[PDB]
């Protein structure tokens, strides 16, 4: 069937939309080519609509059905718990879209009478009505990028705040534990960046002669069929569930997940969806399971040897035993025709790779550098273009989520995150006296509140002390960063080194946690190195909850 059907009504914004980077005194210090940075808006919604609108073709075979059964057998060991209204409300982010039923996110978190009672009524309705298509709002997503040698806006589809809390009640526990139980070491969200690197590096070095590839599915959400969503539910149903959880899942599947009506910001009937909605709680889990199912069966059809895959939502990376240049190419091509028949056609054409560093998955790649003792250490990195573009936008405007804070956490070991992101933001925070002020960021889609001052501990626990001593990066990594800096008009190392030394001196004079930031975060900027020993508060953090599952679009907040 058609992924989408349009009534002709337009995808409208619910307020003025900013497209250009403001000429701000602070952003310009970070990036000078401001005309190269832009924010996607509803003005390009039509372009995206055309790309994501098409009739899906799907042909299922014995491999598909075989993998499906293997997955179900594992789901059969799970027991989900069903969250209480209160627990569910607590998972709602403070900046979550307000309900249209007389209350907002703050009211939800405060367990206000009007939020709870309405939420209760939406839940009773899921138990009683198993058919009526639940209403969804479709909006053009606002995302920042750097122009290329422009991306149309992404389309987000999400139901009312009331339905969102209900999703959590019924499926939060399911989407947090089932993926790992069914996919094992292949589920990527259970890994922190260092651990994802470990898994990739080990899988790679474990092969006699490794061959790997990333697989980009052209517009994955739209390739998701009604069959995929019901199959997905068949997996969730293998869990021991509370009677009401079971019914809620059944109802949500038929009324929300398989598809439903689309309404714009003006309340006008916009169209109908028969594919994956990006803004629901099961998106990440549903995409991971579906992508894992199709790719696993495709590998079997393609005769790829000793396949090892890692999956994160629609993102897929596979590593296997090479059978020779020619054979590998053919087998990969076969894998693709197999994924195509499963309604998962390729966007970027897949290509075999024999150099781990060149393999890009989850927009990142493994690279290597050396610690103070000259020891080789592998870490995760990525092209810094988008991160810096977004850092500049966030420097000019206030935003609910601060991608720069998340990028510093996830990419702490990198040359670019350390030299620029850390130097730039600590300079601003210290100048505005806001080092104590906790800010929100996202990790695997979930929103977290983090105090800039705890970064030292955090970084040590997640990456190890070597994160503060890496040097001698790969020429490939160095060429990519330098290339990025010239393009965006970012000041050279010498300038950052000077700003970093000043930032550090001030941080040290404040003592306490600030001084701790100055010592560890910016030791690279001084010649007279300091001895970096384990930080006491480090081995006392509870970061385990950070890497359990993906939640992008799931409207999740972790206190
Ligand atoms: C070796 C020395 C002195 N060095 C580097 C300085 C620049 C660099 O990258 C470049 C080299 C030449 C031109 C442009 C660049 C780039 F634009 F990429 F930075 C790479 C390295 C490194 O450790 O490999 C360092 O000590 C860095 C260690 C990490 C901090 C945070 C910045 C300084
Ligand atoms: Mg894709």
């Amino acid at each position: 069937s058609m992924s989408y059907t349009w009534t002709g009504a337009l995808i409208t914004p619910c307020a003025a939309e900013e497209s250009k980077l403001p000429i701000n005194p602070l952003s310009n210090s970070l990036l000078r080519h401001h005309n190269m940075v832009y924010a996607t808006t509803s003005r390009s919604a039509s372009l995206r609509q055309k790309k994501v609108t098409f009739d899906r073709l799907q042909v299922l075979d014995d491999h598909y059905r075989d993998v499906l059964k293997e997955m179900k057998a594992k789901a059969s060991t799970v027991k989900a718990k069903l969250l209480s209204i209160e627990e569910a409300c607590k998972l709602t982010p403070p900046h979550s879209a307000k309900s249209k039923f007389g209350y907002g996110a703050k009211d939800v978190r405060n367990l206000s009478s009007r939020a709870v009672n309405h939420i209760r009524s939406v839940w009773e309705d899921l138990l009683e009505d198993t058919e009526t298509p639940i209403d969804t709002t479709i909006m053009a997503k606002s995302e920042v990028f750097c122009v290329q040698p422009r991306k149309p806006a992404r389309l987000i589809v999400f139901p009312d705040l009331g339905v969102r809390v209900c999703e959590k009640m019924a499926l939060y526990d399911v989407v947090s534990t089932l993926p790992q139980a069914v996919m094992g070491s292949s589920y990527g969200f259970q890994y922190s960046p260092k651990q994802r690197v470990e898994f990739l590096v080990n899988t790679w070095k474990s092969k006699k002669c490794p061959m790997g590839f990333s697989y980009d599915t052209r517009c994955f959400d739209s390739t998701v069929t009604e069959s995929d969503i019901r199959v997905e539910e068949s997996i969730y149903q293998c869990c021991d569930l509370a009677p009401e959880a079971r019914q809620a899942i059944r109802s949500l599947t038929e009324r929300l997940y398989i598809g439903g009506p689309l309404t714009n910001s003006k309340g006008q009937n916009c169209g109908y969806r028969r594919c994956r909605a990006s803004g629901v709680l099961t998106t990440s889990c549903g995409n991971t399971l579906t992508c894992y199912l199709k790719a696993t069966a495709a590998c079997r059809a393609a005769k790829l040897q000793d396949c090892t895959m890692l999956v994160n939502g629609d993102d897929l990376v596979v590593i296997c035993e090479s059978a020779g240049t020619q054979e590998d190419a053919a087998a990969l091509r076969a894998f693709t025709e197999a994924m195509t028949r499963y309604s998962a056609p390729p966007g970027d054409p897949p290509q075999p790779e024999y150099d781990l560093e060149l393999i890009t998955s989850c927009s990142s790649n493994v690279s290597v550098a050396h610690d103070a003792s000259g020891k080789r250490v592998y870490y995760l990195t990525r092209d810094p273009t988008t991160p810096l573009a977004r850092a500049a936008w966030e420097t000019a405007r206030h935003t609910p989520i601060n991608s720069w804070l998340g990028n510093i956490i996830m990419y702490a070991p990198t040359l670019w995150a350390r030299m620029i992101l850390m130097t730039h933001f600590f300079s601003i925070l210290l100048a505005q006296e806001q080092l104590e002020k906790a800010l929100d960021c996202q990790i695997y889609g979930a929103c977290y509140s983090i105090e800039p001052l705890d970064l030292p501990q955090i970084i040590e626990r997640l990456h190890g002390l070597s994160a503060f001593t890496l040097h001698s990066y790969s020429p490939g990594e160095i060429n990519r960063v330098a290339s990025c800096l010239r393009k965006l008009g970012v000041p050279p190392l010498r300038t950052w080194r000077h700003r970093a030394r000043s930032v550090r001196a001030k941080l040290l004079s404040q003592g306490g946690r600030a001084a701790t930031c100055g010592r560890y975060l910016f030791n690279w900027a001084v010649r007279t190195k300091l001895k970096l020993t384990p930080i006491p508060a480090a081995s006392q953090l509870d970061l385990s909850g950070w890497f359990v599952a993906g939640y992008s679009g799931g409207d999740i907040y972790h206190s």
